[PDB]
């Protein structure tokens, strides 16, 4: 049964004036595998998938700013301010070279930081990440209504911000098979209070969705272009029918980069991590032995 535990002692680095909180196992040395979760998740959602890769590898998975056990300054939680703070994370933990395993919004970031630090970056492993999405005709159909009024004026912040649609709908929405009490509880404890959800909902709003906002489709364009054209490692995990990484956009990804390895994990949606941990976790502790030449 997929275990609802979060068996981490906390660890803690101050950085911007606030403190960030982060799971860090395994080896204390090596190359480490950091581990990025994005909306509206935290290091939670790598709690089965981290057992894995401990035993081989330092894994190091933190809490974006403003989410789970790190703190919530009064930010506008806009995508550079992610940037920011995780740029600050990792030269706070010294990392020189990294193995990235990101998902959704730590795909943007972690991407994005990738492009930035190439000779750094020695594999890419992801799941359900973030591309641009040509129109709305290529967002899932049975969350297109909810995804849209996100965006809406006012209607979006009284679903995330006063309603917690992100958490109590967004969630369950986007996992097959059903999510336990114990899980959701661990997913609300940091949004218990309204004031503290303004990243869920800055991040739909962030979405590049045809060409807007254009700032961030420009970002996620260049980095997909970086990775197209990058040699480094890849591994990505794809499920049916998914949401942001549809069965035909893995057979895309399959064609057209270079270095990759696939795995199909079964039914998913968007948080493949809650509907097949244990065949993530295992895939990536076997691809990690090749990185170390
Ligand atoms: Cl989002």
């Amino acid at each position: 049964e997929i275990g609802t535990g979060f068996p981490f002692d906390p660890h803690y680095v101050e950085v911007l004036g606030s403190r960030m909180h982060y799971v860090d196992v395994g080896p204390r040395d090596g190359t480490p595998v950091l581990f990025l979760h994005g909306n509206p998740t935290s290091s939670y959602l790598w709690r089965n998938i981290i057992p894995h890769v401990a035993p081989s590898h330092r894994c190091i998975a933190p809490d974006l700013i403003g989410m789970g056990k790190s703190d919530k300054p009064d930010l506008d939680y806009r995508f550079d301010d992610h940037v920011r703070y995780l740029d600050a994370f990792i030269e706070a933990l010294g990392l020189e070279e990294v193995v990235l395993v990101i998902h959704d919004w730590g795909s943007a970031l972690g991407f994005h930081w990738a492009k930035r630090n190439p000779e750094r970056v020695k594999g890419i492993a992801f799941m359900e990440f973030i591309r641009p999405i040509p129109t709305w005709d290529e967002w899932p159909e049975f969350a297109r209504e909810l995804f849209q009024a996100f965006r809406t004026p006012d209607v979006g912040r009284e679903l995330i911000i006063d309603y917690n649609a992100f958490i109590e709908i967004i969630l369950p929405k986007f996992v097959v098979r059903p999510l336990t009490e114990e899980e959701m509880d661990h997913y609300r404890e940091p949004f218990l209070k309204p004031e503290w959800r303004e990243p869920l909902w800055r991040f739909p709003n962030e979405l590049p969705i045809n060409g807007e906002p254009a700032d961030i489709w420009a970002l996620v364009e260049a980095y997909m272009n970086w990775l197209h054209q990058s040699p480094v490692p890849k591994l990505l995990f794809w499920g049916t029918p998914g949401v942001l990484i549809p069965p035909a956009e893995a057979a895309r990804l399959a064609e057209s980069l270079p270095n990759l390895k696939t795995v199909f994990i079964g039914p998913g949606l968007h948080y493949l991590q809650e509907d097949n941990p244990d065949l993530i976790g295992s895939e990536i502790a076997r691809w990690l032995p090749a990185l170390h030449h």
